[PDB]
């Protein structure tokens, strides 16, 4: 065996696969719910058949459909994170690397994948569990999900589109590892999940979700939230944006079961086409068919759920990247290119707050350049462009994913806070985007330590100290094998700089700040 | 001659005063208007009928009726600033202090002092003018006006008590000083007025007053602007607080001439009694009987008339004192005592804010606290008592100075700022207060002169330039001689500091914190 294994569904023979100096097993592509095509599209997915024979994991599998960035076409540093597989309407498959010689019982961590719920693979090479796997000896797997209109169309009262079936999709995997681990070595009572951005939110999405708080112990977040603005929208919206779709398609809109038949008629692409169109603003970081809170998956309101404790109680590790807010700038935001180095006018500056605050009012958007404008320098384009990245990143990751930790720490069982803020030194985006978001998986993943990359050995070091803060997190359920990265706590609210110099511990991470969007700008929004 | 100088009204005798080591005239007393007591109280003041004879000008005059402050009896830090003669409804007189050998014609200061409308004298020894006229060899005048309820009651549509008397006795005597100043040597079309605190306001308001304009060339406003939210009520609010007033004394209130007549029999000391009950909120920094925007003297609003130019265009020099706060927080905001370091904690911050901002909403103090709050040092009492000393200090006095600057400079001939922050060696008050309201005036009279006050020599050489400076902008319309004093222009808002050590120019003076009060809050509160 080795590489033969008997799982409760059936036969799956991998592959060994090379890792640096050695070997380990790699198990690609294993199916773990029935295909969503045809008839079952948008609808939540089923487990899956079993099989007869082997079945062959050797390859990677198809990734879902989902919109193709060609924004800077060629360019690696927008195409490493785009399918490098045949897409397809069926592609809800794990993969799996585990070591050799096969343990016993030993760690397991999932990792479901980002992409702001519109797009995302496993099978993207930042993504390949080979290094983790092998340097920590631990059992990796990567979940698939379904993105987008397919993933997250919600026609709430309906059962053929209730929203969140990607969401689904993620607990299917979670049950099928949780019932199947065992036979690849891995320990199904000491599981982590671990996420980033949208997979970030997903993780702590299960923790407050009670159907998936038993599938796994703990989890990971990375630059995510549940409670981020951009994760989640009200039954209504969903109707309303999955409507919005279906008259850009020209979908007869007389009743949920014609909308739905027409969907499912359509080629995957048409959907993906007109998917951007749907939503109500313009906006900056904010997504089109994201998390639905209906009353199932999510019992209450996020924020109640927080208030009371509605949530599984274990420790988490989890943090943020200095600068979050760039790469949506540069995206899609007037006066940043990418190789300029966007020095944005007061027009242009204020153009940007309106898209990055999309729910304020005149009031509001006035209070947020009150806080990010140094009056005494009001023109300084460099300025403008630096406090634009800071409006979007801390209104949209650091300051949600603070009050999560606050509610949290109230009844978790330990949490751990990091601030990565370290630039790759061959990141091929320029230097204005600082710490990209997305930039910290490089270094979870070990890529540094595949020398052709060309990082510096300073940077190995990091990864590997990352890695194994990862790896004994997710065994222990602290970070530090027995300088101590201190526990977050409400009190001293400690965190961790997360780069290649010696350890600095801080505290309260953007306090000034996340009291303005946590605390006042809701009241202003408010009282207005 | 010398000391015998014959006016429009009358001859008058002075008296020879030393002034160092040498001697000026002095002509203390002479009156302005006829005494405005009996049934003249509350009514617009009259020119005074000439006399015959000598009017024997060797002593000071009674001072208006005012509170005495007794906070700290004995101590000569409040001590320095209570009536030190007899207080009398006859009160309205001038001083002149001349050179010697009298001058031909030479410029002439007429200082209007301060004291929140409720109290001020003339004779005050911060005010004497010996030192000043001797130095710069100016002609200096001290003016007396009804300041509380006996100069500012206001029963608008009433002849009896309309209100800004004390404003209008303030314009009596710069009528006096244009039509006699030539007799003592002064040039009638030299005469600059400067004052401070409300006298400084009181300048501001001649500025804009049409009635006054022709009286004065230049002015001088210290720790004072028209626009300051303490220096004018509408004349509804005036009724209102007029009646009040009435009320507890128990007078009729069935009209204005039951009123008036009511409050004219009682004695002058029940009316201070029960003064600073009228007011309609507890509150800090904010006086009873104050000017009336009454559509005489003020033909409008002064914030149109700021944005429509409507005032005296001639050439200004102002400005402000580093710690405006202390002195109002010291007398009525809890936490505070002199004999102490004062460190406020959270709760009476609160408290705090809540005095100094009497018209903001919830929302409103919250956005001050936001603002003026360290939240990585939340509970910090030293960072908290400096923050309130400039919540005071920037809501009441710097603000609203820089906004009226900013109006006027659009259309002066000329605006020169500066930023007092020096602490006299020997102040008596404790070290927190820093540098306090009110002084600057040591410096700007000259008193560092006088070896036996023990300043240093240090300060001697900065009482000299301020007097100078003061001389000279007098004169000249500059405060420079032909390093330069630059001029304040809506560009490039340059201002000075003045205080012992080689000069600074600077910039923008308190942007950050003034837009918040000029631009933000107010729109805050009108939206909500
Ligand atoms: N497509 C991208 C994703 C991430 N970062 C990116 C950064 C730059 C350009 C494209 C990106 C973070 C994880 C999700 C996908
Ligand atoms: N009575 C006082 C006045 C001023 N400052 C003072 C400062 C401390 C105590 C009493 C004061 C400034 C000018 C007006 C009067």
């Amino acid at each position: 065996s080795e590489l033969l294994v008997n799982t409760k569904s059936g036969k799956v023979m991998g592959t060994r696969v090379p890792v640096l100096s050695s070997h380990i097993s790699a198990f690609l592509g294993i199916p773990f719910a029935e295909p969503p095509v045809g008839n079952m599209r948008f609808r939540r997915p089923e487990p899956k058949k079993p099989w007869s024979g082997v079945w062959n994991a050797s390859t990677y599998p198809n990734n879902c459909q989902q919109y193709v960035d060609e924004q800077f076409p060629g360019f690696s540093g927008s195409e490493m994170w785009n399918p490098n597989r045949e897409m397809s309407e069926d592609c809800l498959y794990l993969n799996i690397w585990v070591p050799s010689p096969r343990p016993k019982s030993t760690t397991v961590m999932v990792w479901i994948y980002g992409g702001g719920f519109y797009s995302g693979s496993s099978t993207l090479d930042v993504y390949n569990g080979k290094y983790l796997a092998y340097t920590e000896e631990v059992v990796l797997v990567s979940l698939s999900y379904r993105v987008g209109a397919f993933g997250f169309l919600a026609l709430h009262g309906s059962q053929e589109a209730p929203g969140n079936v990607g969401l689904l999709d993620q607990r299917m995997a979670l049950q099928w590892v949780h019932d199947n681990i065992q036979f690849f070595g891995g320990d199904p009572k000491t599981v982590t999940i671990f996420g980033e951005s949208a997979g970030g939110a997903s993780v702590g999405m299960h923790i407050l979700s009670p159907g998936s708080r038993d599938l796994f112990r703990r989890a990971i977040l990375q630059s995510g939230s549940p409670n981020c603005p951009w994760a989640s929208v009200s039954v209504a919206e969903g109707r309303r944006r999955a409507v919005e779709l279906g008259r850009n398609l020209n979908c007869n809109l007389n009743s949920d079961e014609e909308l739905i038949h027409c969907l499912r008629e359509k080629k995957p692409q048409e959907l993906i086409d007109v998917e951007w169109n749907v939503l109500p603003f313009d906006s900056i970081f904010r997504f089109s068919f994201v998390p639905v809170i209906d009353g199932e998956f999510f019992p209450t309101s996020l924020e109640s759920m927080l208030n009371s404790g509605n949530f599984k109680k274990t420790q988490i590790l989890l943090g943020v990247n200095k600068d979050e807010g760039s790469f949506f700038l540069l995206y899609g935001a007037p006066g940043f290119s990418k190789d300029s180095e966007s020095k944005i006018s007061r027009e242009d500056f204020m153009s940007g707050v309106k898209l990055s605050v999309p729910h304020a009012n005149d009031l509001g958007l006035d209070a947020v350049t009150l806080q990010y404008t140094d009056w005494m320098d009001d023109n300084n384009g460099i300025k403008n462009r630096d406090g634009l990245d800071d409006i979007v990143g801390d209104h949209n990751v650091i300051c949600p994913l603070m009050h999560f930790v606050n509610k949290y720490t109230k009844f978790g069982n330990g949490t751990y806070l990091y601030f990565f803020n370290h630039r790759a030194s061959n990141l091929v985006w320029p230097e204005w985007m600082g710490v990209i978001h997305g930039y910290e998986i490089e270094f979870v993943f070990g890529l540094p330590l595949v020398k052709e990359l060309n990082y510096t050995a300073e940077e190995e070091a990091l990864s590997r100290r990352i890695m194994h803060y990862w790896a004994t997190f997710a065994k222990t359920g602290n970070p530090n094998e027995p300088s101590k990265w201190p526990l977050f706590t409400t009190k001293e609210q400690k965190f961790i700089d997360l780069n290649t110099e010696p350890m600095k511990v801080h505290q309260r991470l953007r306090v000034q700040m996340c009291v303005f969007w946590n605390q006042f700008l809701p009241k202003l929004l408010n009282a207005t």
